[PDB]
């Protein structure tokens, strides 16, 4: 299939060697080919996007990135560097490539007014946060998104009419030292990001999030950070026992599904998962994604051009929907 | 079908009546029924299970159960209390009730010889434990099985040939403070349960206690607690970029899947989820089981009885594979 | 779910006392209540309607009815005393009932003609027809309608932009005494309708239709009469070998299902089926139906308002496609 | 997975082959590949198996083939000759090649006999018959075996304790040309295959063939010839109305599918379809076969190695289901000159 739009597709910051090789030596057997690919925005992407069938890929920045800056004006000043640095950086190719914002979420107000600067002057997609913001004197703290404070963000989300794309990003702190360290092959995708992001994602639901903010649309990669396994589970304890007990969030989780949330394929390359999720999500609500350079093009787009499904869902999830949620223009084979 | 066999089955103890139904009123919407279901052992239950089809339960002890007990000395104690009261409470229904052990976790050889002692007197089916032990100042410090220390104990596992189910414990202390507090709706089956395990679990996998203890075998209520889902996305990371960076365990998650690991039905009736486990997991590793009593009985059997598979692996999954797994 | 939408819904002549016995002998364990129950338009229909949740159905004349008439003349008289009597018996209804229109398809254009004729006079939703037509002497014979002398009925399909649902019929004349007498309990449901419909569909794939009309939609019964099986093994041998060897498609099977046929859940309750039939056809070309009264609203209604499903799909199945495929206005 | 094992593998008479190579060309691309792969039993065939981690094949008289006779002396003239042709030409490689028997099928006591003769001479290992047997004058007549004259011939089957493998053919004479003639690319894998054994196959079921032969085992191909799909579908029809009606078998259909019915994968790589037969089916009762030459051996086995599915299920499908049903060798890969 042509135009693909893939939106889990990660950039650094070019001067930030050592933090890049850090990252790059957890996540890649070759760390040096990562370190030159999260760097590189329109030479090697592009020649991947044109090989690969990927007409526009929606850029973000790399993970733990502005969300493991633990101090306010440090981690403002990096979220403004990074959004000024890739809406020049990806300038030549707006047939090619959008991005989301970069954001600093220690404060609500702040962040709406940076998502909002970037939005309107920049013309990014939404935006994209890994996780809980660190935070704290010393880094040990933690920052949720779904209490009544961030409604100020929420509705200039909502007033904007763009998605938040809710990333995974690395247990730190004394969370960190007591659940991982000592099982540290599991951080990362293999068991904690989608932890953390499945927490945060159902604490939206159960803390009235949606429910106050009903247009919101929240993305969730890795198709769904296990929720969608659990589903009928799920439902079951919120309708039949939670709510009797005192939950009030006003829908279902299957509500939620259908109105607010969506999953991507990012780095979950899986068939039988998928066709699973055509049950429990629907094709409306599956986006393709790749998660690069994590995952590369090949692995991504060869099972994604490979699946025997039906046409009607292929076009969908591999690119209709995202034209749609995201307002693309025409782009490259569109 | 008649005959099915169910084993994520809780009791309680009957002088704990106040403190388990204070507790039942977070996940019951009747607590008074609750606690006297838990409580009870021949009565209710035994009816419940000649009106459904259930021919046979493993019974196990309540979560948290002696896994929230952080003093060593009183957690042992009440292991031992609870193995005599339950060994001594379904003895005259050898044919419908088997049991579980009950385990104070904080030292491994103690363990070992408390499961030893009730698996060849009581001929109890295995054990069943609430996650981590809780321990340390204040009980705020977490016991995992996953470490060098718990070879001896796995040792004994291995030689008594019993399996080891590993259940699901609300978050405690700081954790529970720092996630869970302040989205407390989530605790529980709906999301705090199968990431305790599910971490645990993987623990194991990774740092190699299947590898040191190939006979072992791990039981994994709530259709796997999120693995299976994963179970590409875990396959490709662990043997295409983790081992390559030094993870060291032996086998691939599929094939410990098929060695080592089984998955219950528990709370999880879901003929969606149970179909996508034909797949990934097969059903040579998947067990029945309701969770009796934060599930009901006609819940787990209704959806069961009516599931339109084929026969031999719905047979398989209602009652055989546990038939043969347990020697019943 | 409330408000759902079913349209393989059938109901024969009140004066046809035999004919409704004798089909009822094959496919009915209580001959009385389905003679009743498809006579009926207004009453217990729509008491069944109100009590599972059905907001409104298209009704459609039984099987085998017109396609069984071998005589030219007296099927066209057929389909025209049929499709007058039930317009005129959901007249009072029309926030609960629709129509299609019932053909004889003896001739294209005499087809055609009355087909823009009820859906001109009476605003029927589409042609609902029962596989191929007998025809010749004892009737025999079987029309086909993917040859090309078929385009100028198509060509009034497309114009008037309604649905045409392809229906089974018994198998009958020397290829029921050939194939079928000596195992007879697979007659109908079990395997004989599926069968007959599957070959006239794939006819009319491979032999053009859809090529020469792009904007007709075909509906099929039954979660697709087989077909979505056998989806990967159609698309490799048509693009794989029948293409090189000469099938002149210009799209694949696939891209067929995606853009001019549709399935129902009619007589076909199966959760296991359904969600099969969401990747290899998907839910945006899925339609719940029922296969009233040869089965009842209990069994169909029952088990789709119990389906741990999405919820976008699920609203979708079960009444929003047929909204906007039939461009039904408000109903409840 | 090596050691793979394959059953609805086809060939053909060397002395057919202009006939052969003619036929081929309408349903390969290159009919002179096809037929002188039809044709090889020892190189070419061995190769691709040796290339692509087959261990064993079961081979079979291609399609119409026997079938296709309707002359009675003919055809079991021609049944003789290609079940000595096949056993003395497989006679090396018993850790590479089985054969299904090849029958004439116009009397069932004559069909016993050579099933008799033959499983007991030369170790095959069931039969392969391709649908009805052609009778009558001009062949125009078709001969089930779902009738109460078959029950020596069933008896037979069940004595010796080896499968019957229902395959397809092609439409002929009259059906051909009332159905089939005027829209000629759905002749074959497309729909005519599938509609033919599936009648056949529920004929049997509902006839009472697995009542009064309850060991007897039946496989079919191409993942059920539709059946599958229909088993809520079937089911629902006999238990609920059709059985009341008068429908007199003993079982359901989904115990006949766990007591005596087996599926194939050939010519159907489906992951989806597969899955979808894990429920209705279950591993325990599929089995891999490829149906070559029709289809060639990259296609069936990289998509079957390629299978993302559990491990066990994976190994029963693919070899262990079959090295019991079939009692195949112990041992027998270390002859699958695997790369
Ligand atoms: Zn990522
Ligand atoms: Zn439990
Ligand atoms: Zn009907
Ligand atoms: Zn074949």
């Amino acid at each position: 299939m042509l135009g693909k739009v893939a939106l889990e597709e990660a950039f650094a910051l070019p001067r930030h060697k050592e933090r890049t090789r850090w990252w790059a030596g957890l996540f890649a057997i070759d760390p040096d080919k990562h370190a030159a690919e999260i760097n590189d925005i329109t030479e090697q992407r592009i020649k991947y996007m044109n090989e690969h069938g990927v007409g526009y890929t929606i850029l973000s920045y790399t993970a733990p990135g502005v969300q493991d800056v633990w101090d306010p004006k440090e981690a403002q000043a990096l979220a403004v560097e990074v959004n000024d640095y890739i809406a020049d950086a990806i300038k030549a190719h707006p047939d090619r490539l959008g991005a989301f914002a970069t954001l600093s979420m220690h404060d609500p107000k702040e962040a709406a007014e940076e998502l909002r600067r970037v939005v309107t002057k920049y013309g990014f997609k939404g935006a994209l946060v890994n996780d809980t913001q660190r935070a704290g004197a010393d880094g040990d703290d933690m920052i949720f998104y779904d209490g009544p404070e961030w409604d100020v963000f929420w509705s200039t989300v909502t007033d904007l009419d763009v998605p938040f794309y809710l990333h995974p990003r690395n247990p730190t702190g004394s969370i960190h030292e007591k659940l991982w360290a000592k099982r540290s092959w599991l951080i990362g995708p293999p068991l904690s990001f989608a932890q953390g992001v499945s927490l945060h994602a159902l604490g939206m639901v159960t803390n009235g999030v949606f429910d106050r903010h009903p247009k919101l649309q929240i993305v969730l990669g890795h198709l769904g950070e296990h929720i969608p396994f659990d589903m009928w589970r799920i439902n079951h304890w919120f309708e039949d026992i939670k709510k009797p007990l005192g939950l009030s969030c006003k829908l279902t989780i299957r509500e939620y599904f259908a109105r607010n949330l969506w999953i991507t394929t990012s780095g979950h390359f899986s068939t039988s998962t998928l066709q699973f999720c055509l049950g429990e999500v629907g094709a409306d609500r599956i986006l393709f994604s790749i998660d690069y350079p994590f995952e590369n093009f090949s692995d991504a787009c060869t099972w994604y051009d490979g699946l025997a499904i039906n046409d009607v869902d292929k076009r969908k999830i591999g690119k209709d929907n995202a034209k749609k949620l995201f307002k693309l223009p025409q782009f490259y084979q569109s």
